[PDB]
């Protein structure tokens, strides 16, 4: 059904491609891309999640 989420199994990373593809969280703050999103998830320990693609 209707979910939104990028895959984050492989995080956090040491380095990020500087393509800008923002992903706003449930926190309603922006993570610049699937890197900085999925970092802030895997640090978050599962609990942070994707409210919408793009920026807040």
């Amino acid at each position: 059904l209707a979910a939104v989420s990028v895959d984050c199994s492989e995080y956090p990373k040491p380095a990020c491609t500087l393509e800008y593809r923002p992903l706003c969280g449930s926190d309603n703050k922006t993570y610049g891309n699937k890197c900085n999103f999925c970092n802030a998830v895997v640090e978050s320990n599962g609990t942070l999640t994707l409210s919408h693609f793009g920026k807040c």
